[PDB]
């Protein structure tokens, strides 16, 4: 497992692109 702190990471740039 990991991906899903790498995806946290997607869930700022979720918001605004990184």
């Amino acid at each position: 497992a990991l991906y899903k702190k790498f995806k946290k990471k997607l869930l700022k740039s979720l918001k605004r692109l990184g």
